[PDB]
């Protein structure tokens, strides 16, 4: 299996890395592991203007006031258990958001702040019949309402919730109150069941408390029952949110219609569906095991045909110290990160299941040393029924001496491992910034991108509507619209010239500049920077982009095209002239 | 001799050079390993960095000063400080064209530690360092002509008080040293190997020129008090314009075709080489003739030109292997051309000599290029990076935006060989390499480090010993939390405030194990920062929402990382 991609060759896979607490999504080529693109999501990007432009701030809504994010879990939309390459979704733990990225333009196109929760951590997508719902965990228990009268986590109204977002509209679909808390989550291959690990069944706030219980659990959700309850109008609502809220807590030992709690040790972390649809696999973390939940047994569990929730567990292989996450090669083998032992352990799920029945057999096939302290791992197409068993990436949190010293802050080490054969082979050390937690790979032919924008694209449709109110045709017009103390400049751009090369405003005017790049050649991006005003944005071919700033400085102020576009790039400039306040009224 | 160097750095092996890439329009600096071309670290400078809190923390906003209000930057030209014409590994400097700044990075901690807004100019673009006897001055070009004063009374760019200026910053204090008014507009700049001379291309005389500065004469004028000041800046300003055809004393204007661009000093110190851009040539200025030029011993400013090789369409920039060759990017022809400087000089006198050695195709439209140690008299002729603006089909498609293609070229032998295509984001533009042994970094912070000294001072006023204390100080509607942190526990795990209070959280990571970084995020408050071992970091926000609000450690630091959390309780008003 070729490891190196030479000049003029292309990678075989796309890789979508989370940006960690840096807040972006990174697009890598695999197996070269080179970064092809950064997709700003929760960060402010000086280069494209994301978080400065009117289009981006409209997508972010009120959360445009935050300059930070913390993302962990990127996932690609599916149809019938296979990637369809339309959307990628990712969480924000820092400000409790979920974002959707459109894979054809590789931009964030929708974002939602999840109501009545703190900290979106785990996220995964419905697999079958297609990604109708995005499932997201809120990690921290809070009071409801959270108005500062009650702070106690033990109050009957202190809880966290499992969240379902409608993937196509990016509005809330429902929320399910749970006992304990939520960590990671996955979904079955039927659409009926989802599952999440919980580490704080104690509802404590201190370290000792959260480790008190021998087992926490994985909570299993019957989504068909939740939908049935929503259609029956049997739910409540919290605060000013109209999201249906259903109660999945145990009420004095009686289970909810919506949930069942399977005891699992101990502060379990990863929650992964095997690619054959047979198991939810929960990594035991503080327990040196994984727990294997038989998805075929869940209907019987929800029908009261099982005496004990543990009856749905059909294996608990002892793997090593600090199991965190599991992935699958599609040949019947599972691969699990051991954080403390600092290894990846390859094991055979069916032999694990036989050993739980007492049939002594060695289900452990190989342990590979990794460098050092691995968190997530991901095998190519592992989240689909097309898991192809070629590449594995283990994302390690301490790189120590694996790279040149760069000061007190070290890179993460994302290691590429060949699993096409019976023996795992470590082939590449990839340093990365800001702690990617997880990543997802797709075949080159599962992703189709646009090279030029459509003029009706929803990304800037609000800007086109604003232009219409001004009677502007964005494809041709170079006009300055004046409206009181507001000024709206509309121009075309066509390397190496701005369509409006000079305009005059009053000191204090609120200036919006809207640029439509009317080039036809792919790859001729234009930029727009206003010197010393904190204004920067990119405009690609056939895109309309706009940005608003206050002209608070009298005098002459240059603007220039930031993106190299032509041999005469450094001459694509213009002048804003600001008449002083003392020459105008007030 | 062949070009054979190994290009692959396998698991467990280390790169041989550091690469310092400009972050382009994204505004950071990037640290790469060469020859792997992998990104080891991101250093935030003009961008806001959610991961480390740069632009959010009190320490970073203090360094940024008033310019902390800007969320953007546009950088191009990174350069490492020198002693005796060799890298000394102390500082990296870089420009901000978007908001007219120069920043200094300390290479021992890989953080930006000083920043200056250059007064009375618009857009810092070209930038280079004094080489000899060391980097006393940072030289920076302001690109755009503006009125003086720029108060809205005059907009005419041909008014007698409309001009731009060459800028000298004191490298060690990061205060302005002096500015020199010039004719025309400035593009790129370089310095000689003595400290007396510097030079800059000008593209908008409206043949343009390379303006040469006699820095000794400028310094003499400043020491004698013969200068003016502009506006509310105390920076000495000297007039380097031609007045009625009379030369300044501080400057000479050397005619050079055409809209010249790059301005590069050869590593043997002999030449300033200006790339022709619209002219298919480079022009070679003999630095050893400059004293005679400023002494009025030469008939014509063209007499310092000793070579004008014809290279190809669209020469932009030049670098050096230290063996006597120059390497120039041809933007139009989309090539790197290798040529021999001494043979070009002899051709200029009329000898039939072929100075061109090889043309290598690159992909596509190269701008800057950089050979290893080329800015020093130690130029080693091993590696060459050409930074190409249009990558086209060289990488997988990723939508309407495309990556720059930074291509690594083996120049160790007699033939250039292309060995790697490196995609990069937001047009890094230029880069600089240093030997592994030229860079020495700290493993853990020193407690006396200037980076957070202002925070140690605040703590002093509160009577706080940052190394041990876990305390909440109340002062009106201000709340100052001080805590130590030690994975996996925050030293203060809960505190209570009033809605509306202005909260400052100061965290001191007292771990002594390298690489055990901590983070601090306050949920739904837009607060995020990093605290590495022995660092103190601080951040201020207002508690504007009543109720219970969790905070957590963002940096995976421990098996119990998920459980390293705290509670802020906000009492309603
Ligand atoms: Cu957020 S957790 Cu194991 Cu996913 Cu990294
Ligand atoms: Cu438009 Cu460069
Ligand atoms: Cu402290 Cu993770
Ligand atoms: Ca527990
Ligand atoms: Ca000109
Ligand atoms: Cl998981
Ligand atoms: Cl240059
Ligand atoms: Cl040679
Ligand atoms: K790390
Ligand atoms: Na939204
Ligand atoms: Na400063
Ligand atoms: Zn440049
Ligand atoms: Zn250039």
């Amino acid at each position: 299996q070729k490891i190196h991609v030479g000049p003029g060759e292309l990678d075989d896979y796309y890789g979508f890395w989370s940006g960690g607490h840096q807040g972006e999504v990174r697009v890598l080529g695999v197996p070269s592991m080179r970064e092809l693109m950064r997709i700003p999501v929760f960060n402010v990007d000086s280069a494209t203007g994301w978080g400065l432009t009117n289009e981006s701030r409209h997508i972010m809504g009120d959360s445009a006031k935050f300059l930070n994010g913390d993302c962990h879990h990127p996932h690609i939309s599916m149809t019938d258990g296979k990637y369809d390459g339309k959307y990628l979704f990712i969480n924000d733990k820092a400000n409790s958001r979920v974002a959707r990225i459109r894979l054809d333009i590789m931009k964030c196109d929708k974002m939602i702040t999840v109501p009545n929760v703190q900290a979106i951590h785990g996220l995964r997508l419905q697999k079958v019949p297609h990604t109708k719902y995005v499932f997201a965990n809120a990690e921290f228990i809070i009071p409801h309402p959270n108005d500062g009268k009650v702070f106690d986590l033990q109050d009957e109204n202190s809880y966290t919730m499992y969240n379902a977002i409608d993937a196509e509209t990016m509005e809330m679909a429902f929320q399910v109150i749970v006992d304990g808390n939520l960590d990671n989550t996955d979904a079955d291959y039927t659409g009926r069941f989802a599952a999440a690990t919980c580490y704080n069944s104690e509802k404590a706030f201190d370290l000792g408390g959260m480790m008190r219980n021998e087992r926490d659990w994985v909570v299993v959700f019957d989504i068909h029952a939740v939908e049935a309850a929503v259609k029956a109008g049997d739910f409540i609502t919290l605060g000013d949110s109209k999201t249906p809220v259903l109660d999945g807590r145990k009420k004095d030992g009686k289970d909810s219609k919506f949930t069942r709690y399977v005891p699992v040790p101990k502060n379990p972390h990863g929650c992964n569906t095997s690619s054959d649809g047979k198991y939810f696999i929960a990594a035991g973390k503080l327990s040196p095991t994984c727990s294997m939940i038989a998805i075929d047994k869940l209907p019987d569990l929800f029908a009261g045909k099982l005496a004990d929730p543990r009856d749905v567990i059909v294996g608990e292989p002892e793997l090593g110290l600090g199991p965190l996450h599991t992935t699958f090669d599609g040949r019947g083998n599972a691969y699990t990160t051991l954080f403390i032992d600092s290894q990846v352990v390859k094991w055979n799920m069916e032999e694990a299941v036989r050993a739980y029945k007492g049939e002594k057999v060695n289900y452990i096939k190989q342990k590979l040393d990794v460098h050092y302290q691995p968190g997530h791992l991901h095998a190519s197409l592992c989240e689909t029924n097309e898991a192809d068993g070629k590449w594995l990436v283990a994302l390690s949190k301490f790189s120590k001496d694996r790279f040149l010293p760069v000061g007190p802050l070290h890179p993460e080490n994302d290691q590429l491992i060949d699993i096409s054969g019976d023996e795992m082979k470590l082939v590449h050390d990839g340093p990365t910034f800001a702690e990617p937690h997880d990543c997802i790979m797709a075949r080159r032919d599962q992703i189709k991108t646009k090279k030029i924008w459509d003029r009706n694209d929803p990304f800037f449709a609000p800007t086109v509507e604003m232009a219409k109110k001004d009677g502007i045709n964005l494809d041709t017009d170079n006009k300055v619209i004046r409206d009181g103390n507001k000024v709206r400049v509309y121009m075309t751009s066509m390397a190496p010239a701005f369509g409006v090369q000079e305009f005059t405003v009053k000191q204090g005017d609120e200036v919006t500049v809207t640029i439509t790049n009317i080039d036809q050649i792919e790859d001729v991006s234009n930029g727009f920077v206003v010197v010393n005003h904190g204004v920067s944005m990119e405009i690609s071919p056939q895109q309309t982009s706009s940005i608003t700033f206050v002209a608070d400085k009298p005098g002459l102020h240059w603007y220039y095209c930031s993106w190299f576009c032509h041999a005469l790039h450094m001459e694509m400039v213009g002048r804003m002239m600001v008449e002083p306040a003392w020459s105008h009224p007030q």
